[PDB]
């Protein structure tokens, strides 16, 4: 696979494929025709790697997600079959630019935010592990929208992302497979009937997923809802059951108890579950021996169904005996939890269910009753362990606690890092983790180096490589060999020149897709993840407000020149998501046209953030903001991208936050702020944010200047909404770690000024990385929870 | 010559008979794919719907209409 | 008014108007009969228009000018009033080819470039937006002169372009008025007198200006001067006075103090201000409210007369005491600045005035008086300040400064471009607008959509409303709709076609009009506008000899073709834009007829550049030259329509050319050579041409051929002027932008081999140029000098 | 009309070009269809574009019976 016949294969496929010639071909095509050339290169490996699981037959794992955040996969797979740079010399022959073909590329953005990119980051790992691993999700036909501003405010764009069509996925027509909704329950002798149910298809489409340099190539199935078999209306009426795999819930960390959501979760779930026991029948492998041949990890309890469908199956269908079903289950599944916060939790009303899943609403009574007759039995006289134990909550309405059940059904729950898995098994679940304490483990998460690293920034790469190695690709930890250059002022200037052509790369970016101008040479300040009053970028948009001010009394003072940047999309149904969003782009606008100011203080409000945008941005931030209050983020997966890519951390002591510092020395992070306990303590006591408004004069500034319409002068009560909250609903405290979060942020500012100790810092940041990779991750989960090897 | 028309997701239904009478099912033709047709996006244009019509002074114009896409697949003959 | 009527019109006319029929009518009589069938239509509009600002008395705006550069007339009228696809049809069903028709119009040329076609650019928007607006200028019985080139040299042609009559004037007889010139002062007590002065009498002739389809029809009104009332040799001395309307200076950027031109000067305001003043008494309305009725702007100082002569009528005339009339006149005049060329300032010696208009010297000296007094109570021992502000100069000769005189008559003052604005307002009258801040304005320049899109690139304008509507003809901010087509594979194409015929169109004139043979697909490379050493067609013609050279050096290097045209009108009495002149068609000479160079590269000099030819070249061009040095030209407009009409810009960051690159984004222009600021330092640190000509190999070869008789064989030092200005008084700098320049030129033709990226470019610049619209520039004036409404 | 204003052949020739066949009356939309683009997009007047129209356009019948109008 040279360059000349690749540049054979292109030009085959432009014709043949895309029915075209130079003079006539759109660069769409031409995207097309190298995606093409591409493709077929994975075709032998990924018929081979299927095979070969069929005949040596090692245990399967399968992740069930009802999201995979995959971004584009162009570039990815040239990289991990080592065809980048023959096809970027192909293309170049051609007379191509490699880089425009690959932006026609539309992200397969079929996720909100870490969670769903998690999953895409762990089959990344997984196949490059060389582990019979298997992803299942919904084919959706839009994904998250695609994010406009409009008069500054979020607008939301459907994305079509299949309009042109996807070459990466591969229709499975033989196996399609029915999917049953409604009906009703029929108890009879020969055993417990479902019938009268109406019935929607379930198309499989199959996507590979190329590992790193092994000739694996592993698969991706998504489902697509496909109706069975006045006339007129009838046909169209079948846009109904299609509806299900129709768009992806654009939330992130928030339940909305849907019908159509319990439909898709259920949907995902029967055709998952079907198909993987149809491929067990098959396996020449008694369901005795199903566990160790299967393992299937539940990604939060959005496929919680998948536990009283799995015993539905064995039970209704199978015939086997409950207690040895039940058994199996539990050897089979695996649970883990993503987050703490009350409004992502999944609590389904036992009216819906009951109407949608009947059979499934029988079976979850039976488990709560077994699981129940357990608790009494061991805790008589504890009555109230009953009520908070069980997978039903009779408050107000009955609803089924998905969280308990996933923890019933599953021989192992993991949080994803340190401090949120501790949260999780002793306090949210102390009642289950008494009883099965060997249940409960942790598993940080991790980010894949390959599109995290080699893909985003092969600048940075390079350098690493030519000082230690390739190695690190693969087994990351690998980086600490970067110690040894510490000392050496070369090799960071060299480091330094690496985030320096980023800046000016990304620059390039900021200054065509936007209007203002950017300092290349100013500090590049970046907050990017999904808007939320948890993640606060509010309080960065104190600070920014902070800055303006002080920049505005004194003019001439020396200030460290700062970019700054935030971006991230709001749910739809976020109101104060898409208020603070309307602040930032106020704010900037007043910034960034304040001929004071000028070229000291840019703000930009990055749209559209999304993985392919993810890979600009990142790699050409020198500082990341991971500021969520203390206790709320599970984890977090950007922060360990930034760090990986040669950005220091400026944050709280929250999700894996706390692990960096760990790694890479706290004194190598600017953390700050109130920590799990500092913030406990303040709930009991109780907190007033009136107060630091009073206590505060730079903060008390800041908010007037909001409230009075400074930053709104034709709508002058515009944020009332967000002075309210902030001054008597602010659950995330906001003006709490204002003080602290300014300090701290001066002293970057301080580092900044220092190139040689700001780069050391760096250094020993990314050579502090290799525990964030997530073959790492995956490891542990391999060994610990799947009982799998490579 | 060209030939220009519906690219109807569902053609003419499937006839079946039942108890000796004719049943409609729907004509999924494209469900699994047609390899005779290639979508031409180039050429996708926009078609106009309602909205009102506007006499002025440049000339008539017809306003505040809905827009729906229309994406050409071209086959060969 | 469909096709049969038209048509009908036509034979009418012909008949009873030419005295014609088919067989002896002649090509100017089809014209004619054409031109008064379309004439009739605006009749109607044109009387119930002017009744219309009558009965309900809107504030007036007259803007008064000593020139306006027309073009032609009937295309822009037929298309303002919706007739041209009737009439194209009518004359087509004639047998008849309308262009041909349309050919035969001479230019109104009464304007010698930017400044007059602004203000023909400005009546076209007043009128599109419904203003109650007025022109008023001289009818100048020969407009700019018609250019020949002879043995490659300009020669000067009188433009008796009323030769054959103008139907599209209309003698007001009724409205004639007397005017003044010479005499004495008489001081008696009851008031002062102007007498034994000699009469001219100025005739007004009123010309339309349709508003772009909206039923209003303004005015145009010129004076022309006419005596009053040995024989014979006294009838013909009646010459004398109308001499005064004869003949336009055809100057740009460039003051003659002739007393003829003083002439004009008063002839013109003082004819202008008796006829507003009548209006003024007869519209029912005490000049109390005169102000408040009546707007007047100084198109520069060329009318600055107007003041002291309002000033006349006010305090002789009309008996007001100075101090009243002295807020009036303030309260109505308006002046706006053109340029900062010292050679274009107005400072007219007093002993002249003296001579022709004694009781205007003695009312200027009144207002110094005034004005110092005022400054000498503000600022004491500040007497140089009383030097610097005074509307008399002593140096040598004492003169007045007109442009001063505008100032203290004027309550707003405005530049036309940002960077120009700022340096009248804080460089040049800096003593001025520190007392009166909010007197200086900026109030960027503009083209009319009309005449610079509809009318002369009709392809273009049909593409634009096939993809965006209509409404951009209207408001052309409109245009960044066409933002959504960036990735439109076939509307770039499309776009690119539109070019493409524009040039074909356009060499076939080339081709019938100069010798020459032109290959229609290479890159259109123009710079039309005046010769003046600050616009730098010379630099450009060092560059078209660079390139000459290279081909010359290796014949069979890739090369993209271009065929580079220069065109523009030298003054008369401007010796080194006549040389310049020269210096490029001996260059052309030797490009287009060496046989190594072939159709690589082809030069020519396009004769009597005028409105009607720009119409033509300007749709057909790909790359537009506006390279003057940096703070020389104050705007620019030429400019504005190459952007419009889909050429990519080669410039340096002056006149509005800054606010291109900020509207379209600096990347999408080939910006280069010294800033404002770069020829600022420049000049502290001074500069020798004969360093670059050292360092620059290219430059050297450039200059010893020119100066050595490469380009003049038998005149070996025809060119010895150009080289000693160059090297020892080049005011303009040219070799030291002749490096930055060739080095931008370079990566234009390698972004010109790539026709997707270019006409990707292309439309960024289009979609961009709603900003420069003159009915954005209007808007502006209307609410914020003029204080008038639609 | 994207076609025939790219074929490098404003139109005259129009119906020179092109040739446009109505089966049965269920495309009948495309007469007054192809005026309003004469007339209200490309400007040209009302007879003009109608002429071109009439030369564009053929209409084949495929019936008589009522229910089928
Ligand atoms: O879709 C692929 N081939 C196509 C082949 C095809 C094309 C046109 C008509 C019929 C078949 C395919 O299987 N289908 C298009 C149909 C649909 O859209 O429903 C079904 C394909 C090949 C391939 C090879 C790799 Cl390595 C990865 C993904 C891949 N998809
Ligand atoms: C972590 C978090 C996520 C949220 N997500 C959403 C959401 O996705 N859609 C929505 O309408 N509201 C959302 N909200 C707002 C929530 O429903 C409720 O309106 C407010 O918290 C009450 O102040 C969220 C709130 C939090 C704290
Ligand atoms: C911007 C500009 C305009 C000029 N216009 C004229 C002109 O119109 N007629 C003329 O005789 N000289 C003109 N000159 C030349 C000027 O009077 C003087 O001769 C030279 O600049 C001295 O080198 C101009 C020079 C400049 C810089
Ligand atoms: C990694 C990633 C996330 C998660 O980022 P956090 O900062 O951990 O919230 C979200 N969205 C995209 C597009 C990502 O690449
Ligand atoms: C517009 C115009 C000008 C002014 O052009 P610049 O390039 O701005 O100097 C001069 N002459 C004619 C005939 C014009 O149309
Ligand atoms: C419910 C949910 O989306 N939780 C999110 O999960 C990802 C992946 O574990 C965590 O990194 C993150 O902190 C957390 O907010
Ligand atoms: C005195 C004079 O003619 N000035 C000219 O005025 C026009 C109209 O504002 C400007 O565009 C141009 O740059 C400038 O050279």
């Amino acid at each position: 696979e040279n360059v000349a016949e690749l540049k054979k294969s292109f030009n085959r496929h432009l014709h043949f494929t895309l029915v075209k010639d130079r003079n006539v071909a759109t660069t769409r095509d031409y995207y097309f025709a190298l995606a093409h050339t591409v493709r077929d290169h994975l075709v032998g490996r990924w018929i081979r790697t299927q095979q070969h699981y069929y005949d040596k037959c090692p245990k399967r794992v399968y992740y069930l997600s009802l999201e995979f955040y995959m971004g584009r996969t162009l570039q990815n797979t040239m990289i991990n079959l080592g065809l980048q740079n023959a096809c970027d010399e192909a293309i170049y022959q051609l007379g191509l630019d490699i880089e425009e073909l690959e932006e026609i590329e539309e992200d397969a953005g079929l996720g909100n935010g870490g969670l769903g990119r998690l999953a895409a980051c762990f089959l990344d790992s997984m196949a490059t592990l060389g582990l019979a691993a298997y992803g299942y999700g919904i084919r959706y036909e839009y994904g998250i929208f695609n994010q406009k501003i409009r008069d500054g405010w979020q607008v939301e764009e459907a994305d079509d992302w299949l309009r042109y069509g996807n070459p990466w996925e591969k229709s499975r027509p033989e196996f399609m497979l029915p999917v049953h909704f409604y009906g009703k329950v029929e108890h009879t002798n020969t055993g417990t009937k479902w019938i009268d149910t109406q019935v929607v298809l379930a198309l499989p489409y199959d996507t590979p997923v190329p590992g790193y340099m092994n000739n694996t190539v592993n698969t991706m199935r998504l489902w697509s809802a496909r109706a069975p078999n006045d006339y007129i209306q009838a046909v169209l009426d079948r846009n109904l059951a299609e509806n299900i795999s129709r768009v992806l819930y654009p939330n992130d960390n928030f339940f909305e108890g849907k019908e159509l959501r319990l439909k898709q979760e259920y949907f995902v779930v029967a055709a998952t579950l079907q198909d993987i026991i149809r491929r067990f029948k098959a396996s020449k492998f008694v369901f005795d021996a199903f566990p160790d041949q299967v393992a299937i990890q539940l990604n939060d309890t959005h496929p919680a169904l998948a536990i009283p469908e799995l015993m539905r199956i064995f039970v209704d269908i199978e015939k086997l005996p409950w207690s040895k079903a039940w058994e199996l289950t539990q050897k089979t599944f695996a649970y883990t939890n993503h987050t703490v916060l009350p409004e992502a939790l999944e609590r389904w009303p036992v009216d819906l269910v009951e109407k949608l899943l009947p059979r499934h609403l029988e079976i979850i009574y039976e488990i709560n009753q077994k699981h129940l007759d357990r608790i009494v039995a061991l805790f008589p006289k504890d009555v109230d362990r009953l009520r908070r134990m069980s997978l039903i909550e009779e408050e107000g309405s009955k609803r089924i606690n998905m969280a308990h059940l996933c923890i019933v059904g599953s021989h192992a729950v993991n949080g994803v890092a340190k401090i949120h898995s501790d949260i999780v098994k002793t306090k949210v679940f102390k009642d289950f983790s008494e009883l099965e304490p060997d249940k409960f483990q942790n598993k940080t998460n991790g980010i894949t180096p390959r599109r995290w690293l080699l893909l985003c920034n092969p600048g940075l790469a390079e350098l690493i490589a030519e000082k230690i190695g390739e190695d690190y690709v693969k087994d990351l930890s690998q980086l600490t060999k970067l110690h040894s250059f510490l000392g050496d002022d070369v090799f960071l200037r060299e480091l330094a020149k690496v985030k320096q052509e980023n800046k000016l790369k990304f620059s390039q970016f900021l200054e065509t897709e936007y209007k203002v101008k950017i300092n290349p040479s100013s500090m590049f300040d970046v907050q990017v993840k999904r808007i939320h009053e948890y993640k606060r970028q509010l309080l960065n948009c104190l600070h920014v407000i902070t800055m303006y001010n002080r920049i505005k009394k004194d003019p001439k003072k020396l200030f460290v020149p700062r970019t700054v940047i935030i971006g991230g999309k709001a749910a739809p149904g976020y109101h104060m998501a898409k208020m603070i969003i309307k602040l930032i782009t106020s704010v900037a606008d007043v910034v960034n046209n304040d001929p004071m100011v000028g070229s000291k203080l840019k703000v930009i409000f990055l749209e559209n953030y999304r993985v392919s945008l993810a890979e600009k941005v990142i790699p050409a931030t020198d500082l990341s903001e991971q500021i969520s209050t203390a206790g709320t983020e599970a984890s977090g997966t950007g922060n360990m991208k930034f760090m990986l890519n040669g950005a220091l951390t400026i944050g709280t002591m929250d999700g894996a936050n706390v692990e960096m510092a760990e790694e890479a020395g706290e004194e190598n992070l600017f953390i700050f702020g109130m920590r799990i306990d500092d913030v406990a303590a303040l709930d009991k006591k109780g907190y007033e944010a009136k107060e630091y408004y009073e206590a505060l004069p730079e903060l008390k500034l800041v908010i007037d200047q909001i409230d009075n319409g400074f930053f709104s002068p034709k709508q002058p009560d515009l944020f009332k909404d967000i002075i309210n909250m902030l001054f008597y609903h602010d659950r995330f405290k906001v003006f709490a770690d204002y003080e602290a979060y300014v300090k701290c942020q001066d002293k970057v500012s301080q580092l900044y000024m220092n190139p040689k100790a700001w780069n050391t810092m760096v250094l020993k940041n990314i050579a502090a990385s290799g525990k964030f990779s997530s073959d790492r991750t995956i490891k542990e989960y391999a060994q610990n929870i799947w009982n799998v090897e490579p």
